[PDB]
This record gives structure tokens, sequence and C-alpha cells, in this order.
């Protein structure tokens, strides 16, 4: 027996890749082995998307998986939701109850309100970049609107390369006339990269300037160059690279060349190639837990094409879905559980500061609690 | 000869698709004959509207006019920039520089920020809705932190209808507690009705408040439940209701019927409708002007489909563009002249008040000039 | 066996008639049953009246049902004390003793009057109408001069429907200059509504202002659109909807269906419906105490015209009057007891306020008490 | 050549009918005699009004004349404008358009505030009756509400005869605790008198207490009892004695007997018996110019009874009513024009004053015109 799936990897997720690989070789049961057809592609193009979507649709598979921008999550709960195909991901949740979606990256805006009114503030900044959405900007208006709060929100994704250091140079500038010395950033890694270095640059990364990491990556960005300002930096965690699980993966992680395993030759790993080793996990267990369930969905025939008018669902897909939905596992992020829509429950998320001595838990945060402090 | 083009119209759009016949019959002439191809839809659909761009695309259309959404908006643009395929639409513009797309609601964020500056205001709210972007929102803010204002953003998208009237009533309770008596409402036309019922409902219709609707359609709506309230309010006009033309063109709508050309016996139009017309006025005027220019557009063979692999456009895409954007004419909505990146420029915008008699035009806003006041 | 009566509706008691209705198939029996004879009219047509008087006086009716109005009440006491033949009516009581009448509307000036002066008012508005008489103006101003008040009348009884709008908003235009913060409203439900729409329109409903709806039927009007405005309201309920026998009917009645019971499906009921359900209770009682004393009422012979010359009245006019007086029952609007002349004593008016969430009772007044405020 | 017509006069009413037969006998033509059949009764009794209206109805006549009070008005004006039977009455006016009646007696608001206004009043009282309406009363405070004024309005209708020198004492007592030395009296003749015999019996005829007298027979009651006052006492008049035409009717009315003419052997005469005068002379003006129209109206054959279903009418009732609305003499009380209502217009008002040498006429009024002055 074996299955069809197909991989949507935008250019250059290398590392993402090669955990997948590492995880199809891992999870790999002689009893079911999976066959997936990988379609590299730029992901904010909707065009290829849905080419490679109706590709892999006709190709004869059950689900699906790959990653997703602001530029086409509509495109794809829209297919989805129609053609009632599974689609799992690690990217960004949706702003909505969008069916037949697996979001395994867990959601953000709590525990950062949480932290935020742990460190009792009132009048702060957020610099956002809309390459993932404005729902954490919502939350924070709102959560001022409901707190007195002052809050100067900024864009910093419009803002070209090529006048990058001397816009940032001025909003820092500008900024101080405020007294505004706490800060928020929302961006990825080579946003967040390049503003530590017009930081850096402007030298303002002495202490009484706090900073805020609002990812999950906060051991994946480049520290060191400001751990010795004294600024009060911070930033959260998903993943506990001090359990056994973990240093197991890790151990057997460095081990590989960078060769048939590119971007594997490290300690460290980024949070999207673990939530797409523990998404391998996740379908891996659903189809065994189909496989036991005493139920054969091999589709009947071709699947068909997008441009069927009108659509063709098949209810073995719903099946999928709610099996999908029904995984309580625990993986590099920890406690994998999900809801009626999709998103995850129940999780853990470390949060981090970084000090002299190097990046130090000080406590973490869940669902069903709000923060709590370990660091004595 | 004949040309064919292709229509994507929601569901409840009778007075646009009205305004469209009236146009095309209208303009129409002895040199050429368009030949449309419509096709009503959910336009928040991606799926639905990828189907009807194929379906017109393999038509073998030479353009498209229809409506989109902040779900189908990134979908419409990346098939007709890969496609080549220009796209009419009174629907709120892209983000960005998006070829192959003809936008022909101008900005608003200039002439909101210009009138906020003559008001002048430093602690007011803005209650948005996630219906056509956060555009507005984010410039208000990334602005305000240049002018030393007060926001306090809120928004009214996710509010069901069941519990729309004990939210509402709630906001603005709310917003007692912070002295809030000047509002901007970046909502739709049946939005801000319903807001201005619960706000007259609730006794904040009367002197000692402000209001401003963030839209063109000021007098779309019905202001005479709150014209006798004695409270500020403003807004914005892009039809100018006592010109030549646009009277004429009233004359010839209002005596209509309603039987095949729906929301026509009235006086007042819609800026979507008022749009729609000078869509189609434009197109027939680049047709023509290309028929003029001793040139050939029609497509050898047939356009094949969305998803060949490969994909392969065709030359004149470019050139109908260039036509498309190198036009210069006058209508309702006023003078009619595009960038090269599609929007509209040198254009104007009336802003007016709500006074006891009737709304008046108080000044008028442009791109090369400020907010120019009329005193009279 | 059986007997005869005569009905008189406005065009438009629809309500009316239905409760009418209700309470014949309701309280009727084995024992004696009614025999209506309805004549729908132009109640303000005295012609029309006496037309309809003589019909059923001439069918041989032992009684009168109806309705009357400013214009028709003298011509129905006259003919009834002159034939000698009862007439029974929830319309506005008469101002004197006009014997073989039954008055079902109980008095209002008390009642008014003790909630004025327990408000405390000094200097108000009274806005009063051509439709019921101007007794309680009469009294308000002949109280007035020994309260030391200071009353401003106005009439919006000969306003057109055309420049209603107008005339309404320019009357509280004018109360601006005097400082008239607090109104009363002696008006019918359909008056009052419009009322109320101009002052919402105009804002009005806000705090610091007081209004008293100077009738019986309070909750009979729209007060939702009122509700929320801040602003003190009061009001007269005869029927308390939270009693044993008016919940049960009110549960017989919103069941009802709106095709053969119009203005039936509802859980309202307005006061005159009451009064003409209390009224077929009394009429029955009446006739069954008469049945039951062995007594003998049958006219001998017929009743021959109203214009007989000299009038010819029938001797047991008399004893039929003495039992519609020497009743004393419970029903909607309460206990029932007539006088002498036939008005009622030993009742009850429950007074109201207007609550953000619901109207509340927060006394009640009689006439051998004063207005007994409930604290609770 | 004769005619047939009706006379409803109460029972008490000797001079108005010796007035009557006085102008019948005057103004008789043998060109054309009228035949009138009088008919007495109490005319606030509906009941028997109409018994004389059908009596006189089917009698075969086609005008009527008479009195009524404000408890057969209303049935008056049904009848007529139903039947179209023209309705002469020297009685108060009609508070609105009623057809088909001839209002003789002119208003008197207008005069009544223009010598408000001219003796410069800003707080007064009111003694009002409601044996004539309340328009008077309801034009009054319109007028105060226009002019800021402070009436103390009060009714002496409804106290009974038994308790009234108590009743009265204690007003004029209780009075004068607001230093109210100005009032106004809107009463007839019986109750205007009672009122000066309290007035004496109190002792208020002292100067500085003015007294308005709101009929126009100033002269008819008894005043020589408190013109030695010394008190500041008006009214109006309609007739005067000072003319041609009326002196020699008085003339020839003082040397009549008491006998064969009973209340005509005087000097002064009622203004109702002069209104009377003047409508026998209209009628039959109004009668010789149709016979000088070359028209015969004869009725066809019996009128038939009020009762007759549906109503039965005839066109040239509605000629008899448009000639008694197209005349123009000059009478006792002046120059008699009518509307197309009935009312009359272009009339004179004598003001007259109270001087120890008498009554003094002191101007007059008019509809085109103010109030005048005369006497230097
Ligand atoms: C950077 O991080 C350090 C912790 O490593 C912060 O230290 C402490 O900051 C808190 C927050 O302000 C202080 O608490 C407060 O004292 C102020 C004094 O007026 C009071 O108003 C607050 O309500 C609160 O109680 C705390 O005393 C302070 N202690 C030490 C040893 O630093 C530091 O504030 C952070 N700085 C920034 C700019 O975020
Ligand atoms: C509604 O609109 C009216 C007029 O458009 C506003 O009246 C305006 O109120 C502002 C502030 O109260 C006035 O500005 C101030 O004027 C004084 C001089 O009186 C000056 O010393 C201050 O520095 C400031 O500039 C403004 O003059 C006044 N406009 C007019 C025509 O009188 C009103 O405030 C608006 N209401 C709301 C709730 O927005
Ligand atoms: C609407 O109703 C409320 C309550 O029913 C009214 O509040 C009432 O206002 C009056 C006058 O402002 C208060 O009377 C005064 O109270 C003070 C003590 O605060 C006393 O010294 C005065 O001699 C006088 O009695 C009354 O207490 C107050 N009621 C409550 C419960 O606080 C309000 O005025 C009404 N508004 C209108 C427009 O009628
Ligand atoms: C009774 O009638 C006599 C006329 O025969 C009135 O005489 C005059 O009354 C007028 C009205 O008040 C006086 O005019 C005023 O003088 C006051 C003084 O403060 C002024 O405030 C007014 O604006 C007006 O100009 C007039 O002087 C006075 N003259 C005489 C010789 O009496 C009398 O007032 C009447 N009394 C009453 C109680 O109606
Ligand atoms: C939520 O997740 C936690 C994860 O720890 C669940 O609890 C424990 O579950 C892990 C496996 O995920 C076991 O190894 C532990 O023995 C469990 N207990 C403890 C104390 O760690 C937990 O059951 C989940 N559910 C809820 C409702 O919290
Ligand atoms: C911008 O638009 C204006 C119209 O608002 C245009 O100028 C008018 O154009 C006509 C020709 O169609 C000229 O005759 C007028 O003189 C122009 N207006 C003025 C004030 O001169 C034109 O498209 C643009 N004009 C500018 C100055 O940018
Ligand atoms: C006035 O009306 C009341 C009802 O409001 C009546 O009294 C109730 O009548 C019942 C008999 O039907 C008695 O059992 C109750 O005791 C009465 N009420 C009270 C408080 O005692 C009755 O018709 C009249 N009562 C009075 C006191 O006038
Ligand atoms: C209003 O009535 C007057 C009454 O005097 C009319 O005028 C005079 O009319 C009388 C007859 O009624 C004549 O004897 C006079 O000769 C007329 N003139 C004068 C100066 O008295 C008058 O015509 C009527 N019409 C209007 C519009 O006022």
């Amino acid at each position: 027996n074996s299955i069809q799936i197909g991989g949507l990897f935008p250019r250059g997720a290398d590392q993402e890749y090669s955990a997948f690989r590492v995880g199809m070789v891992q999870f790999s049961t002689s009893e079911f082995r999976l066959t997936p057809h990988i379609d590299n592609l730029e992901v904010a193009n909707s065009f290829a998307v849905t080419n490679a979507f109706c590709s892999q649709f006709s190709r004869g598979v059950y689900a699906i998986f790959g990653f997703y921008d602001k530029k086409s999550v509509n495109t794809i709960t829209s297919f989805c939701g129609t053609l009632h195909v599974s689609f799992i991901t690690p990217s960004f949740p949706t702003d909505g109850t969008h069916p037949f979606v697996i979001q395994m990256r867990p959601d953000l805006k709590g525990a950062l309100l949480s932290l935020i009114e742990y460190y009792q503030w009132d009048k702060f900044a957020y610099l956002y970049d809309s390459d993932r959405g404005l729902s954490t900007l919502q939350a924070v208006l709102d959560s001022a609107a409901e707190k007195k709060w002052q809050v100067t929100a900024i864009n910093v994704g419009n803002i070209n390369n090529d006048k990058k250091d001397e816009t940032y140079r001025s909003l820092f500038q500008d900024l101080e006339l405020k007294k505004e010395r706490r800060v928020i950033l929302d961006c990825e890694r080579d946003k967040v990269n390049d503003i530590v270095d017009q930081v850096i640059t402007i030298g303002k990364h002495v202490k009484g300037y706090h900073y805020i990491i609002a990812n999950l990556g906060f051991t994946d960005g480049d520290l060191l160059k400001i751990q010795f300002g004294g600024a009060n930096v911070s930033g959260f965690q998903i993943v506990d690279y001090d359990d056994s699980l973990v240093s197991k993966f890790i151990e057997r992680w460095s081990t590989l060349e960078e060769k048939e395993y590119p971007g594997a030759h490290t300690a460290t790993i980024k949070y999207t190639s673990a939530l797409t080793y523990d998404a391998v996990q996740v379908m891996t267990e659903a189809f065994r837990n189909l496989r036991k369930q005493r139920i054969e969905i091999s589709r009947r025939g071709n699947a068909g094409d997008c441009l069927a008018n009108p659509a063709v669902p098949w209810g073995q897909g719903v099946e999928i879905e709610r099996a999908l939905k029904q995984v309580q596992v625990e993986g590099l992020s920890g406690n994998i559980k999900f809801d009626q829509n999709g998103k995850r429950i129940n999780y853990t998320i470390n949060i981090m500061e970084l000090k002299t001595n190097g990046p130090r838990k000080i406590g973490y945060w869940s669902e069903v609690d709000k923060m709590v402090v370990t660091l004595t």
C-alpha cells in the first residue's frame, strides 16, 4: 500500500524540505509508506499556487502540505473548502473558521498580550509587516482600547531595501521625541535582523530600550550582536532544546551533511521545520488510525480538474479531515491537539530573555493558564 | 466590427448592472459593437472567481470588467498580470503597482488626512471594517505618529446581525469613558446606515459630536434621519450632481423604469454605478482609438485555458493596457486619467457637510493641490 | 334563550372587533346566547351614527356597544337618555352625569396630577389634541391656578400629514427658547408615535428631558426607539400583564391567527380591546343576573323608530341600567364597579417608567388612595 | 309664489322670534312671500334637534334658520353637509370648514387679541364657559406662547348656581395672591351678570381692576351697577345705535307693544335679534337674486326622510348655498359679506369703554386693519 500527497515548498525552503524528508524517513512504516510529489514555486503567486494545486489534485492525492502567504491564503482556503481537500500548513493561521485546513502554527496574540501586561506596559510601539496579516495588530489595538494604552503603530514592509537605513534611522530618531524606549517587532527573520542591524548602527542597544520579538524563532536570528548592549530584549520560543525527543532529533540532525540534507548540519532548527516534522508525524498517525478503523478510501477514479463545473467533493475527504482533527501526540513543539476548525489547542510557548549568559527561559504560557514565572 | 468582453458582478449588483447596460447602449456606435459575457457569482469566493476568469478567457475576450474583494484581489491581480489580460474595476484600489489592472476608485487617504488636519483633530476614533482592507487605517496611524494624534481604532466587521444592536450600543457607551466626541466611519453604505441608526437610537446625533463618512457615497446613504440632530457631519462625493452631463444622465436615468433597469427610477446614484458608466466609456474610447491607430488585436487562435503550462500570454495585451492607461476623458466622477501603474490621477473629491437644509459642498481636494475651501 | 344587541365600530377597529368576538365566544354559555348586529361607520359622522342607532333600535335590541368621538358623544348621550337605551363604550368618558351610558375608560386627571406633583413640576408644557376633548387640559389649568405652575399648552390636532414634519420640529425648536425640558403628551397612539419619531429625529430623547404619555396605552406604543436615549419617560397602564387571568388571556390570544382574528397574534393588547373584552364580560354577567332574579325584559312589541313623536321609552330600560351599574367583577383592567352616573370607581392605574431593560411599574394610583409608590 | 322654510328657536328666545317676525313683515315683497314653520325646542337636545330637522325636511323646505349650542353644532353640520341643506344661524361660528352653513356672528379672537395687545397686557386671567366652545381659549393660549404671556385660565360653567357665590368669592380672593387685577370674561349675559354681581359683592369694582367682556352685547347687560366703581371696564359692540337705518329700526321697534311683539318695547336690542333681522334680509335677497337668475327650483316631489339610505341630495341646494354665499348688503351689523365656507368677512366691531358719562366708543376693528383709535 502507498499514498499520494503533495508538497508546496517555496523556492528557498531547503531546510524545511530537508526536515520533511527526515520525517518521511523516520516515521516511515512498511505498513503504509507515503509517496509525495513536491512542487516548488513562488508562494506569493496565486496563479502558480492554483496551477500546482490542480496538478496535485489531478494526480489523485488525498491530502496536501505546503506554505502560503497573505496573498494566497484565500485561494488555498477557497479551493480546499470547495473540493473538500485537507491542507496542512505551518504558515500563519487564518482569521476565520476555514475548514479543511490544519494550522500547526499556534496563536501568539494571547501570550504576547500576557507578556505585555506582565511587564506592566502602558505606552509602547508596534512595528508590523503585512507579510503575515494584521490579526496581531487588531488584537493589540482592541486590548489597548480595553486597557488605556498609547500604541504607536508603524509599518516597515512597504519600505524598500534601498531606503531602509535612511527610513529606519529616521523612525528611531523621531521616536525618542515621545520618550518611547519600549518597542515591539512583529516581523520575520530577515526584517528583524535588518532592524537589529539598524539598531546597532544607531547605537540604541543600550539599556532602557526594551525589545520584543513577536515570533517563535527567538533563537534562530542573529542575537549575539546585541546581547551585550544591556538592552531589555525578550522573545518567545516554541521548541525546547532541553527535552528528550527534541535532543535526540538534534543529535541525529546536526550529524547530517549539507549535501544530501541542506540546511541540516547545525545545532538549532527553525520552528517552521519543526512544525513540518510534526505535520509529517500527524499525517502518518491519521492515516494509520484510518487503516485501524477498517476503512478503504482509494479514489474510485481520476479525481478530475479544479474547473469541474459544478464542484465534485467526496465524503471520504471529510473523513480524512475528521481523522486529522482528532489527533493528540507529543512532537517537537509539544502537545498537538486540534479543534473543530483546525487551530491548535493546549500548547506551550516558552518565553525567553536575552541575558549576558545567553538566552534564558523565564516561564511559559498556555490557553488554560496565563503567563507563568519559573526562573526564580 | 464586434468585440467580446467579460463581466463579473456580485449577487446584488442590480444598480451596477443597470448602469453597465445604460452605458453600453449609450456609448455604442456602428464603429464597433461590444459583446459582453456576464457571469454573476460570490465575488468573495476565489474558486468561483477563477472559474469565471477561465471561462471568459477561453471565450476569447480582449478585456474584463468586474469587482473584487479582500479575498479575491490577489487572485485577480496574479491571473491578470500573468495572462496579460486587463481588468477594470471600481472596487478598492490595490496596495501596490499591479499591472493589467485599471483602478477606477481614486484614493482617499490624502483627502481624509487633509480634512482631519483642517478640522484640527488630535484625539478621535476610527471605526473600520475588513471589507476593503486596512490601508486607510495603516496610513492614518503612520501619519498620526508624525501628527501627534490619539486614535482609538475599532473593528465592526466581525459583528453578527443578531447581536449588532447590543454591540454597537456598547461601543459608544465605552467611548463616553474616553470622552470621544469625534469619530470616523470607514465602512460601506449598509454598515454606516446601521451605525447611524444605532447612534440616533442612543442619542449621539446631537450637537457636540462630529462624524466623517470615509467613503465617496456621502449622499448614497440616508441622512434625513440625522440631518436635524444638530451634530457635525462630513464626507466626500466624487460625483457633483450640479454639473451639465451628470444632470443630463440623471434626467435619462430617473425617467427609466425599475423593471428593465432596476435601481434606476431615482435621482441619486451610487459611485460604483457611476464608475461602471465611466468604465464603459473609457473602454469604448480605448477600442475606438486602437481601431483608429491602424492596429490589429484580433486573436489569431483561441485562448486555450488558464492552466496551460507554461503560461502563454498574447502580444496585444500590452498594447491594450497602454491604450486603457493612455486615456484622458471626463465623466461623472470627473476627469479620468491614469498612470503607468493604472491608478487614477488629476482627479477631484468634493468635500461635503450636512446642513439643516441640505448637504452642501464646502470645498474640494486634489492630488497636486491641497484641500481648497470654498467660503462663498 | 337568545338576546340581540348592537355594535358600532369605526373603520379600522380590527383588534377591537377581534377582542369582541373572543369575549363573545369565551363568556358564552347555554344559559343565554347573544345575537349582535354589527354596523361599521365613520364614528365622527353624527348622521351615520343616528342611522345606525335607529337601525339597531328598530331591530329590537336590549342594549348597545360602540365607540364615539367629540362630534358624536352628545348625539349618543341624548338618544340614549331619551329612549332609555343603555350604551357601553371604552371611549373617553363624558364631562357630566349622562344616564344610560356605561363608561369603561376610567378617569385620568387625578392620577396625572398626582404624578405631576410627585415629580414636583412647576414649569412645563402640555400637548393636547382635539380628539377626546379638553377636560384634562381644563383640569390641569384650574389646578395649576392653585398649585403655582407655569404651563405652555399647544395643540397638534389641526396639523396635516404633509407638513407634520416641519411643524413638529418647529414646536420643540420654539420650546428651547423657554427652556422647556419637561413635557406631557395627551394624544392618541399614532400621534404620540409621530411625536416621538420627530423627537428622536431632532435629538431630544437624550437625558435632561422628561416625557409623560397621558394615556393608558403606555406599552401600546413603540418605545424601543426611545428606550436607550437616556431621557426620563413615564406613563400609565390599566392592564397589568403580570397577572394570572390576563396572562392566560394573552396565552389564548397570541396563539390565535391573524386571519380570523386580525391584530391578535401578539403579546401586547390595546386597552380599548381590553375594555371591549371586559364590556362583553359585564354585559353577560348583567343579563345572567337579570334572568336569575326572576325577571322579564322581553319587549312585548316592536321598537318603532327614533322619531316617534312623542318619545316612548320602555320600562325595563331602567332595570337594565340598574343591572349594568350594579356589577362588581374583575377583568383585564382590574376591578369593575360603577356609580349611579355610570362611571367607574374603586379602580387602579399602574404608573410606569421606561428603563433601559424594560418598562417597570414604579407605583399605582387609586381613587380612595393617592399615588402609592413601590420602592421595592 | 311662496317658500317653505324652518325656524329652530329655543324656548325663551321671544325677542329673537319678535325680530324674526318684524323682518319677515318689513322685507315682505309680494313678488315672493315666505312661509316659515317655527319649531321651538330645547336646543341642547340633539334628539329633539334632529326631530325638528327631519320634520322641516319632510315638510319640503329649501333653507333652515335657527340656533345651536356646543352640544348640537356637530349634528347640525353633519345633517346639513350630508343632505345639502343650507342652515342659517347667528350662533357662535364653527371650528372648521363646515359647508351649507351661514354663520352670521363674526369672529372675535382677532379683535380681542388686538385690544389686548393695544392695552399692553402681559399677565392677566381668562374666565371661560363651554356654552360656546374653546376656540377663543385656544387662540389666547397660542398668542400667549407667541407673546410671552402669563394667562390664568379658569372655568366657571361647571360651577352650579347653588355654590356660585362661595366659589366665585373664593376665586376672586385667591386671585389677588398673584396680584392679578386685570381680568377677562368669556361668558354669556347670564354668567357675566352673575359675575358682576359677585364682583360688586366682594367690592372689587374699584379702579385698578380691568374687565373685558368677550361678547358683542356690551350694552345689553346690566352695567350701571358697576359704572361708578371707577373700574377699567371695556367691551365690544357690533351694532351702532347712531346710524340711519339702525336708528329708524329702533324707532319702529320701541313703539311696539310687548303683547304682539314680546321683548320689543325697548330702546336697545340684542345682537342675536339684530343678526336674525339681517338673516331674514339676506335670505330674502338670495331668493330674489335666484328669481332674477331665470331659474326654478321647486322640489320635484316630497323631499323624503333623514334616514333615507343612502343620502339623497339635490344640486339646486348647492345653487342656493352659492347664492347665499354671494350676498353683499348693509344691515344692522354693517357690511355682510361671506366667504366660500360661510364665515363673514369685511365687518366692523365697535369697541366700547364704560365711563362715568356712560359707554363711549373709542375705535373699531376689522379684518383688513388692526385696532383703530377714533375718540381723541
Ligand atoms: C528592564 O528590565 C528590568 C528587569 O530586569 C526592569 O527592572 C525593573 O523595572 C520595573 C518596571 O518599571 C520596576 O518596577 C517599578 O518601579 C517603578 C518606580 O516608579 C514603579 O512605578 C512601578 O510600578 C514598578 O513597581 C522595578 O523597580 C525595576 N527594578 C530593577 C531592579 O530594575 C526595568 O524596569 C526594565 N527597563 C525597561 C526600560 O523596560
Ligand atoms: C462642529 O463644527 C463647528 C464649526 O465647524 C466647530 O466650532 C468650532 O469649534 C472649535 C473648537 O471649539 C473652534 O476653534 C477654536 O476657536 C477659538 C475662537 O473661538 C480659538 O481661540 C481656538 O484656538 C480654536 O481655534 C472653531 O472656531 C469653531 N468654529 C466656528 C465656525 O465657530 C465645533 O467645535 C464642531 N464640533 C465638533 C464636536 O467637532
Ligand atoms: C429624571 O428623573 C431623575 C430621578 O427620577 C431626576 O433626578 C432628580 O432631579 C431632581 C432635580 O434635579 C432632584 O431633586 C432635588 O434633589 C436635591 C438633592 O440632590 C434636593 O436638594 C432638591 O431640593 C431637589 O429635591 C432629585 O433628587 C433627582 N432624583 C434622584 C433619584 O436623584 C431628574 O431631575 C429627572 N430629569 C428630568 C429632566 O426631569
Ligand atoms: C386703566 O386705564 C387707564 C387709562 O384710562 C390706564 O392709564 C395708564 O395706564 C398705562 C398702562 O400701564 C400707562 O402706561 C404706562 O406707564 C408705565 C409706568 O411704568 C409704563 O411701564 C408702561 O410701559 C406704560 O408706558 C399710563 O401711564 C397710565 N396713565 C394714566 C393717566 O393712567 C391705567 O393704567 C389702567 N389701569 C389698569 C389697572 O388697567
Ligand atoms: C494538554 O497537554 C498536556 C501535555 O503535557 C497533557 O498532559 C500530560 O500529557 C503528556 C503527553 O502529552 C503526558 O506525558 C503526561 O504524563 C501528562 N501529564 C502531565 C502531568 O504532564 C494534557 O493531558 C493535555 N490536556 C489538557 C486538558 O491539558
Ligand atoms: C487635469 O484635469 C483638468 C480638468 O479638471 C484638465 O484641464 C481642463 O482640461 C481642458 C481640456 O479638456 C482645458 O481646456 C482646461 O483648461 C483644463 N482646466 C484648466 C483649469 O485649465 C486636464 O486634464 C488637467 N489639467 C491640469 C492643469 O493638470
Ligand atoms: C375595591 O376593589 C377591590 C379589588 O381591588 C375589592 O376587594 C378585593 O375584593 C375581594 C373580593 O372579590 C376581597 O376578598 C378582597 O379582600 C378585596 N381586597 C382587599 C385588599 O381586601 C373590592 O371590590 C373593593 N375593596 C375595597 C376595600 O374597596
Ligand atoms: C367692505 O365694507 C365696506 C362697508 O363700508 C365697503 O365700503 C363702502 O361700502 C358701503 C356699503 O357697504 C358704501 O355705502 C360706501 O360708499 C363704501 N365706501 C366707503 C368709503 O364707505 C367696502 O366696499 C367693502 N369691501 C372692502 C374690500 O373693504
